[PDB]
Order: C-alpha cells, then structure tokens, then sequence
C-alpha cells in the first residue's frame, strides 16, 4: 500500500559547547519516520532537546527526503550513505566547481541490506555519486550537474537502449531537498563559526560551502562551534559507513 521512506533531518539548539566553555551549536542527524504525508511536505519543528545554557529549544529541520519505487516491507531493504568532500583525502574532487559556485561536493551511495551492507552502483557502474545539494553546478571534471534532485533517480535507472538490456530502475523514485531549511541551517553553522573561529573563513568562504552532515570543513577539520551528538547522544553518524535505511513499508 505504501512506500518505504528516507527523511533526512538536522536537530540544532543554541548551548555552551567545548572549544577542543564558548557559545556555539549542538547538533545531530535524526530520522524522520513519515510515509503518509505527501513528499516536500515535512516542517521544520521544535525536537526534544534543550539548552543548558539558556533554556531554549532545539528545532528540527527536515533536509531531504527519497521514496522508494515500489510497495512492500522489502523496500525497507534500501537505504543510502553520505559524506562530504575535503582537500584532505585520498580521492580528489572538483575544487574549482566549489570555488565557482561557493557550494560543497558530497558523495551519496545507495545501498541494500542484508549486511556490511550491499552497494547499489549506478548504471554507469560507479560505486557512488557525486552531488550538490544546490542547482546550477556543472561540473568540468566529471561533465556532468550535480545537483542531486536532477540527476540521482536519473543516474541509478537505465531505459535499456543504448544499453541493450532489461530496462534499470532506481531504488529511489525521486530525491527532495529542503533547500530553504538547508540554507537555514547553513547559515546558522557559518554565522557561529565564523564567530567561535574566525580564521575559519579562509577556506570556508560562503554559507554555501558548510558541511552540514558530517560537518567536516573544507580542510577536513571539524567545525569549533559545533558539538555533534553520536549514538551515544540520540543521534545518528552519516558518513562513508554511516548507513540509514527507508523504513515504514506497508504491504496490505
């Protein structure tokens, strides 16, 4: 009866953290669990947590959102990885695309239980994808757009004819941004840091460049004015083996 679903969401309150006290950010990744409300549809509302310093209330902020493509319980098998690129690693990404648009590169991979989990590798046969979360970026060094919403679904599915084989379909019929809440919450980690750490903008030029997820700066260092919150926390760590599964499949 109704599809699996991945909601995506970001719970910040304003609290005294620790600088390795100053005023900054407590954040962590959370799950929405909703497969009834119509997809783009989610608000952003006050979580469960609360501020040491101040009394105030933590917000939640639904950041994406991807249905599965097809009925069942099974459908709770999908899920996806995420993370942030940084001049840092091993691989390489498209420093001059950042430098251009001011915007971050992420890699998402989907995956399947049971598990490690199983990788789904796109048509083209890449263990994973790179993305933007915003519109417009085109990319020299892999030719392609990265803005996630127009090219995910499209680049795990294959209609088979230049291809020859059974028609390929994505995992996940379609990938929502947030991109008001997205931009809201960027906003947020740039204005605080920028104050907590003010060198932090020689690499970090422009909201459009915070790491929102894993929350790796540029250089590949933690962002000062943010405290994150692990499992041990109420949280969820996203990153190259951060595993999150759509759920809430019904069958009928």
């Amino acid at each position: 009866a109704n599809p699996s679903r991945l909601i995506v969401a970001i719970e910040i309150v304003e609290d005294e953290i620790p600088l390795t006290k100053v005023d900054g950010l407590k954040a962590r990744i959370i799950l929405i669990e909703d497969n009834t409300s119509e997809v783009g549809t989610q608000r952003v509302l006050p979580g469960t947590l609360v501020s040491d310093k101040d009394g105030s209330q933590s917000l939640v902020y639904p950041l994406f959102e991807a249905p599965v493509s097809f009925f069942g319980k099974l459908g709770d098998s999908n899920g996806m990885r995420v993370w942030s690129t940084t001049t840092a690693d091993i691989e390489e990404f498209d420093e001059a695309a950042m430098a251009k648009f001011k915007t971050r590169q992420f890699r998402i991979q989907l995956i399947e239980k049971p598990e490690s989990p199983v990788i789904v590798k796109t048509a083209d046969q890449q263990d994973y994808l790179n993305i933007t979360f915003d519109k417009g970026v085109y990319s020299d060094m892999y030719n392609a757009d990265l803005y996630v919403g127009d090219v995910l679904v499209d680049s795990y599915s294959d209609d088979g004819v230049v291809s020859g084989l059974s028609p390929l379909y994505s995992p996940f019929s379609q990938f929502y941004v947030y991109h008001e809440n997205i931009d809201l919450v960027r906003q947020m980690i740039y204005d605080t840091e920028m104050r907590v750490n003010p060198a932090a903008a020689a690499h970090t030029t422009a909201p459009g460049e915070i790491d929102f997820l894993t929350f790796l700066a540029v250089d590949g260092d933690p962002y000062q004015g943010i405290q994150v919150l692990g499992p041990l926390d109420g949280g969820i760590t996203l990153g190259k083996d951060g595993n999150i599964y759509a759920s809430g499949g019904t069958d009928g």
